[PDB]
């Protein structure tokens, strides 16, 4: 009764960045724990049989629903802000942290480099990097590999311009930005490489989604996918139950899906499983306080930011501190139990 | 759809010349890239299928169509405009550049030497150059095979100026010089060596025009012949789709044709190949860079050129920004994957 108002309240004491971070980080790994009791079932059969309701139940829906409510909440954010929390290279998903060392410039440019070992990008080939975001996969792809022929795919308006500018200001023409929803979007074109980094948590019908990009794949050509996951157990992001406020606080309601590290190997019926790998979740762990850490300590500029993009400091507090909410999700989630129990998942498929 | 509009946007901003160089480059490379994949065929018999359907549709054609539509809109052009573009010798066609340091001036008379070694002219012959344009390999032959008697042919009144006056003007015996259109004109005489040079591309029927040509040939003379081509397909110099603005870019519609490389080795009906060469497009690639050089070079002079030419700025500013999409489409499909692409091929006949 009223501990969904004490649900109603606990929001409302982070929107005004009331409780510290400590209590807000002590507070996710509870509905952390509770979101693996639920998850873990107790004989290996009724586990398999939960991924297998799933992906069954994926392949009536549509490729995507969410799709334009899709990065009005979120990916619209203004490239002035992304600068100052993300890297060098921009890039809005995991690095790689190879050791304590690594800062978090050094972690983007190696997940990238890791992206082109893992998916053999060779100097002469096309490429395709769908969800390009603000660009940091196609640009570091094309002044890399100058013969290459890059297409950024995006259905952001702002991401496409970006990508468009820096790259012609960083002397790049191989770069080629195209706006569409992925959704419904076709085309006649084909590439000899498919990137696509962290897309597949907004989409649904996952085999409708491969046999559309499977089309797009040039023959000998490769597929190579990332994307977060848990382990062993994949699920809609909808809240557990009356006291499960974690789930929808950062992402919006239906519009994330956590698969298990092989959910993608129940969908080859137009492409095959060539090489899988993992990944530590403490690399998204890292990344997110790496990105925590540049919020605090430039709340001077982005405070006044916020303030302008919004009308009033009240709903300039519950923006930053929605985006505190998004490192702190990240950091305790992905760090949990020593990371291996969300993480990252690599795959490379062909035709 | 909104395509179509702009492509007639685009098309407007380089006449205006308010696209850098950069995104005028790229956007071919992109057109350039779409003509490989329409032009490659996934089984050689289709490859060798397609060449056979274009041989074969020539030889219903008439020899050429839009002949002096063709003389009207290109290769009647002010000489004191070509002596600023073009090299010493006005070679309007492909150079040869040796090493990375050879000059414009050096490469036209390193590809004229070429002519004559492999047209293997000598001192007491008779030459006769189909297509001549400037000059430059008539002028060549007839100073230093001073016993030679160079006949040059041409349907440009403007290229029979220029000769006739520079040739005497060289203190020259041997050079003469006839208008007439190629497509049209018999002739009673026969030469012991005749010389074409990039003719052909405008021509249709080459099975009447080699049968021709052929009749014009002393037994025991010799036909040479350079075209520009692709070292795999033919094809129309037609546009692929609507989306297609590079193809009618620089040439007027139905006015060129890119052969095969093995394209004349089908038209043997009178004549007989003796030896082929082919040569790598970054040697006119080079060619046109070194056009487009002497153009911004000498933007001080051309542009009150154009004016007087013209009537207008706005005339004078299309135009310039004309011959600069003329060498920025030679430099791209001729330089495209280092060359080795659209080339130059060298024929020799026999009777
Ligand atoms: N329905 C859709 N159609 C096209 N793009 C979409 C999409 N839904 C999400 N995206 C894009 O996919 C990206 C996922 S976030 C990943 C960004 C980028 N790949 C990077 O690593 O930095 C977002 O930038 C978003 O713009
Ligand atoms: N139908 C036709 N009849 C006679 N000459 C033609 C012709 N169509 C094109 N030409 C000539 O062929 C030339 C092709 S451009 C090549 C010019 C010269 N041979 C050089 O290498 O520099 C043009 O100068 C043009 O005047
Ligand atoms: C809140 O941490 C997350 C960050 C990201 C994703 C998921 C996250 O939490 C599960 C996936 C994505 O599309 N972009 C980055
Ligand atoms: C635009 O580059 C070209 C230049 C020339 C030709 C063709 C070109 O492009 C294919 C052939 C010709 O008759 N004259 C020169």
């Amino acid at each position: 009764q009223t501990k969904k108002a004490a649900i109603v309240e606990l929001l409302k004491q982070l929107e005004l960045g009331l409780v510290p971070y400590d209590d807000i980080k002590q507070l996710i790994r509870r509905e952390l724990a509770r979101r693996l009791q639920w998850g873990y079932k107790p004989t290996y059969e009724e586990q398999i049989a939960e991924i297998q309701n799933l992906t069954h139940s994926l392949r009536q829906m549509k490729i995507a629903t969410e799709v334009e409510t899709l990065d009005s909440q979120l990916y619209e954010i203004p490239i002035e802000f992304l600068k100052i929390m993300n890297g060098s290279n921009l890039k809005g998903s995991c690095c790689y942290f190879k050791e304590d060392s690594t800062t978090l410039d050094e972690a983007e440019i190696a997940m990238l480099d890791l992206y082109c070992e893992r998916a053999q990008i060779q100097d002469g080939q096309s490429v395709l990097d769908l969800g390009c975001g603000q660009g940091a996969l196609t640009l570091h792809v094309a002044q890399k590999y100058k013969n290459c022929r890059v297409t950024a795919v995006t259905n952001s308006v702002s991401q496409k311009e970006y990508i468009e500018e820096e790259s012609r200001r960083r002397n790049l023409l191989n770069v080629e930005v195209k706006l569409a929803d992925i959704t419904t979007h076709e085309m006649a074109e084909t590439y000899d490489r498919i990137l696509v980094i962290e897309l597949f948590e907004h989409m649904k019908n996952y085999e409708l989604l491969l046999r559309k990009i499977s089309e797009w794949i040039s023959k000998d050509g490769l597929l190579f996918l990332e994307h977060i996951c848990h382990k062993t157990f994949a699920y809609h992001y909808e809240p557990l139950d009356d006291d499960d406020w974690f789930t929808e606080y950062v992402f919006p309601a239906g519009t994330m899906i956590i698969p298990s590290a092989s959910f993608f190997l129940y969908f080859q019926d137009d492409v095959s499983v060539v090489n899988h790998w993992t990944l530590s979740g403490k690399h998204f762990s890292r990344t997110n306080e790496e990105w925590l850490k540049r919020l605090d300590a430039n709340l001077d500029v982005i405070k006044p930011m916020f303030e302008t993009l919004m009308g009033n400091e009240e709903e300039a507090v519950k923006l930053i501190n929605y985006w505190r909410g998004f490192c702190l999700s990240g950091m305790e989630m992905f760090g949990y139990n020593n990371g291996e129990e969300w993480m990252a998942s690599h795959v490379l498929f062909k035709k």
